[PDB]
C-alpha cells in the first residue's frame, strides 16, 4: 500500500518536506509539548478528533522505535556503541516524526488552514536570500475567535 | 504520558494480552488482509473512521520498525545474534502489532462489541484443558400470523 | 473448627474432588481469567457478591502461598528437596486453589446450579469408558442478590 | 490485579498498618476467639455476612500456610528443629493475618465504624510518648413506654 | 527575612520551645498520623485551611531534608560519619519539625485555643517537681463550651 | 503521602517542569525579590493568602536546607566533594525551590491564570528553534476630587 499519513488531513509528505529540517522542534520537545497541552485529551477514552487519534499513534510509534533501538544497544558488545542504534533512528526517521508530531500538535492549536498557510509562509521566507529578506521569521498565530464585523454588529 | 492505544476504542492493552500469541495471524498476513479489504479506503483523502486513522498509522509504524529491525539484522554478525533480534521482535513489538492490527481490522468488519466478546470467548477456550473442551475454537462472526394477513 | 469453603455456596470439598485434577485450568490461567473478566469488580469498594468476597481472599491467599513456597525453595540446603516442595504444591495446595478459583469464577459467569450440574456431568462422563462414551466432553453453558 | 482485602469493608491495608504489631492478639488467640464466639455460624451453610465469608477464607488460608510449613518441616528436615519454616511464616505473614482476623472478628462484635475509630484512637495513643500519655490504653467498646408508668 | 512559622497561627517559636523535646512524637510518627487522619484533605486540590497549606509544605520540606541527608550519608563511605549526619538531624532540625508538625496536626483536630492551652498545661506540669505533681500528665482534649445546666435551660 | 505543592494552587509539578532550568531566577534572587515586595506581609501575624502561607514555609525550608548543606560542606574533607554538595543543590533541590518560589511570587503579582499562561508561552517559545522564532522571549505582564 501507498499511505501518506497527511492525506486524510489535507496535506502530503511533499508539502511537509517544503520545510527545512531546522524549522521543526526536536522530538523530545514535541513530546513534552504534547503532554503539557493535550495530555488529558490524549489519555482520554474519547476519540476527540482524527488529529488526536493520529497523534496518539505517532507518540506510541516513536516509543516503539526507541524501545527497540535501546534494547539492541544494550546488546552491542562495545559499550561505546550503546546509543548507536538510537542514533540511527534519529538520523533516518527523526525528521519524519518531527514533521508528523509538529503537524498534529500545531493543527490541534491553530487549525489545518492556519498551519498549512504557515508552512508556505516559512518555506518561502527561508528560501529568500538572508540579505534580501525580513530579519525575523513569519509567526504562527491563532485566528481571532470573533471577527471585526461581528464585534461591530453587536455594538 | 501513559497512552493506551485501545482506550479510545473501548478496550485496553491488558484485554488484548489475554489472548495467546498463537491466536493472531502474522503481521504480514494482517497487512495483506488490510490491503485486500481496505486499500482504497486507507489510501483515500477521507478519514473514514477512527479505526482507519489508527490503522493507517500502525501500518506505517510497522514499516519504520521493519526498516530498523532489518538494518540491525542485516548489519549484525553471528546467526545467534540475528536470531535474538528476530526473537525479540517476535516476542515483543511484533506481538504488539499483531494485536493492534488484528483489533482494528476485526473491528472494521464485526464491530467493537463482537470483537471484544470474541476475545473473551477464545481466551477462555484456550485456557480450558484440551481434553475437556470442545475440539474446535469459537468462531468470530456476526414473525406472527399478522405479518402475512 | 471444620470449615468447608464450599458449604455456604451449596457445594462441598467432596463434590469438587469428584473431578479429575486434569479438568481444571491452571492457577495462572484462572488468575488471568479472573482479571480479564472481573478485575474492576474485584478491586472495587463494593461487596458485589459472596463469590466476589471469597474470590478476593482466594487470590490473595495464593499470593501468600507462593511467597512462602518461594522462601522454602530459596532456603532449602538441598536442590532435590526443592523439587519435592514444588511437586507437593502442585499435587496438593495447587489443586485446592484450582478447584476453588474455578468454582467461584464459573459461578459468577454461569450461576450455582449450572456449575454444580456441570461438575456432575463431567465427573460422570470421565468415568464412562472412553470407547463407550461420547467423543467430546459435556459443555459448560447457561445472580445479583444473595440470601443467606 | 491490586486487591485490598479491606476495601469492600471500608478500610485499607494502610489503615491496619497504622497499628504496631504488638497491638494485635496472636493468630492462635484470634482463631480460638473466632471458634469460641462464631464457630456455629462459620461452619453453617449460610453466608451470614460478608465478614463471615471473608473470615472463613482467612481461617482456611492460615491453615494452608501452616499445613505447608508443617509438611516441609516433617519431610525436608532431619536434624533441623523442623520449626524453621513454621517460624518464617509467623514472622512475616503472621502479622498480615493477625490484622485480618482481628479486623473481621472485631467488626462482627462492634461494627465497622467503632473498629475504625478504635484503630485511630490506639494508633494516636501509642505514638504519644509514654511519659506524656494516659497510662492505660483506649478501650474498644460499643453500647420502655410512658404508658407503663401511668 | 525573619519569619516565625507560628506567627500567622497565633503562636511563636518561643512558645513551642516551652515544651521539652520528649513531649513530641517522632517526625515519622507525626507524618504517619497526618496520613492516617488527613491524607485525603492534604492531597486534595482545595486549600482546606491555612493549617493544611502549612502542613503540606512541612511534610514536603522534611522530604527535601531527608533526601539531602540521605544523599550525603550514602555517598560518605566512613560509617561513623554517616552517624554524624543522623545525629545532626536528630539534634537540630528534627526537633524543629516535631514541634511544627505536632502543632499543625493538633490544631487541625482540636483548634488553636485548645492546643495553646494544652501547651501551657503540659509545660507547667513538667516543670512541677515530679514528687510534688499529679502522677499523670494533663490530657489534650476538646473542652465543652457550655455546661449541662445551660444546655438544658435552652432546650 | 504524595503531595504536589502546586495542586491546591491550580498547577502541578509536571507543569512547572515544562520550563527549562535557565528560565528561573536563582533562589537568592527570588528570596531578595520576595523581601523587597512582600517582607511586611510575610512577617505579619495575618495569613494574607494561601500563597503567603506557602511562601513563608518555602523561605524557612530553604534556610533549613542551606544550613544542613553548609554544615556538611564545612565539615567535608576535600573541596572536590564540597563542590559535590553544591552541585547537588544546584541540580536537584535548588531547581525545585526556584520553580516553587517563582510560582508563588509571580502568582502574588500577576494571578494564577496569567502565570500559568506565561509558563506555557515561554515553554513553547524556548522549544521553537532559535532561527525560526521571534528574537525576544514572551513577556510576563498583567480627579479623586471631581467625583466627590
Ligand atoms: C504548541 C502549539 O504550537 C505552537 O504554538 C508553535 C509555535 C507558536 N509560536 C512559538 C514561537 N512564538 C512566540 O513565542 N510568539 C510570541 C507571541 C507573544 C505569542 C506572539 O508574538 O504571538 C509567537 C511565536 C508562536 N511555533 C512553531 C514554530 N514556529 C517556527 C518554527 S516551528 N511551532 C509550534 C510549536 C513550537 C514549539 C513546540 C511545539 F511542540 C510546537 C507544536
Ligand atoms: C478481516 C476481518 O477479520 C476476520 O474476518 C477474522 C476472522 C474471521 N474468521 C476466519 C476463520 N473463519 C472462517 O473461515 N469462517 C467460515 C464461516 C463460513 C463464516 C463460518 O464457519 O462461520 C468462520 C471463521 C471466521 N477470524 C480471526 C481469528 N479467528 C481466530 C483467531 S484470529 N481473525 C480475523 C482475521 C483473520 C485473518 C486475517 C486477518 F487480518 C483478520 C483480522
Ligand atoms: C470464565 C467462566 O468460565 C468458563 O466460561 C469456563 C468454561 C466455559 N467453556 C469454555 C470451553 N468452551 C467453549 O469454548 N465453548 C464454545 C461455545 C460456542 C461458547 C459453546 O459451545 O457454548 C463451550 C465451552 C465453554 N469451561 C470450563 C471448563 N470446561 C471443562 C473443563 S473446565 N471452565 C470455565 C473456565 C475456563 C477457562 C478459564 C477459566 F478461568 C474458567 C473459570
Ligand atoms: C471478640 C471481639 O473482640 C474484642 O472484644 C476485642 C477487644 C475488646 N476489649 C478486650 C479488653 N477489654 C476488657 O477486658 N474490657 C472490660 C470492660 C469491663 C468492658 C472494661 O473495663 O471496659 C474492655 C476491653 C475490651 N479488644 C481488642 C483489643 N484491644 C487492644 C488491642 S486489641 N481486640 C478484640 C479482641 C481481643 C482478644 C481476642 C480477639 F480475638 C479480639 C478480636
Ligand atoms: C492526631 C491529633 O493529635 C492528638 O490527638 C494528640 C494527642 C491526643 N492524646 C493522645 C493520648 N491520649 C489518649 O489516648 N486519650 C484518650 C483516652 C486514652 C481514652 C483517655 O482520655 O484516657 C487522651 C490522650 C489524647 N496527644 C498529643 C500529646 N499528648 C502529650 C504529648 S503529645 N499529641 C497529639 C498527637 C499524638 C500522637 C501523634 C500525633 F501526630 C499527634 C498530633
Ligand atoms: C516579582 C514578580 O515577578 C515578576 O515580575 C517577574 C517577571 C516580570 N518581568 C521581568 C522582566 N521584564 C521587564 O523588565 N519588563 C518591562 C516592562 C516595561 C515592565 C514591560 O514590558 O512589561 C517586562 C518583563 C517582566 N518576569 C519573570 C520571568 N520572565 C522570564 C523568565 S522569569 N519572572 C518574575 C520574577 C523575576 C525576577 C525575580 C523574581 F523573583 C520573579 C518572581
Ligand atoms: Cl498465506
Ligand atoms: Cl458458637
Ligand atoms: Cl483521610
Ligand atoms: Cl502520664
Ligand atoms: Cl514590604
Amino acid at each position: 500500500m501507498d499511505i501518506d499519513p497527511y492525506k486524510e488531513f489535507g496535506a502530503t509528505v511533499e508539502l511537509l518536506s517544503f520545510l527545512p529540517s531546522d524549522f521543526f522542534p526536536s522530538v523530545r520537545d514535541l513530546l513534552d509539548t504534547a503532554a503539557a497541552l493535550y495530555r488529558d485529551a490524549l489519555e482520554s477514552p474519547e476519540h476527540c478528533s482524527p488529529h488526536h487519534t493520529a497523534l496518539r499513534q505517532a507518540i506510541l510509534c516513536w516509543g516503539d522505535l526507541m524501545t527497540l533501538a535501546t534494547w539492541v544497544g544494550t546488546n552491542l558488545e562495545d559499550p561505546a556503541s550503546r546509543d548507536l542504534v538510537v542514533s540511527y533512528v534519529n538520523t533516518n526517521v527523526g525528521l519524519k516524526f518531527r514533521q508528523l508530531l509538529w503537524f498534529h500538535i500545531s493543527c490541534l492549536t491553530f487549525g489545518r488552514e492556519t498551519v498549512l498557510e504557515y508552512l508556505v509562509s516559512f518555506g518561502v521566507w527561508i528560501r529568500t536570500p538572508p540579505a534580501a529578506r525580513p530579519p525575523n521569521a513569519p509567526i504562527l498565530s491563532t485566528l481571532p475567535e470573533t471577527t471585526v464585523v461581528e464585534n461591530l454588529y453587536f455594538q
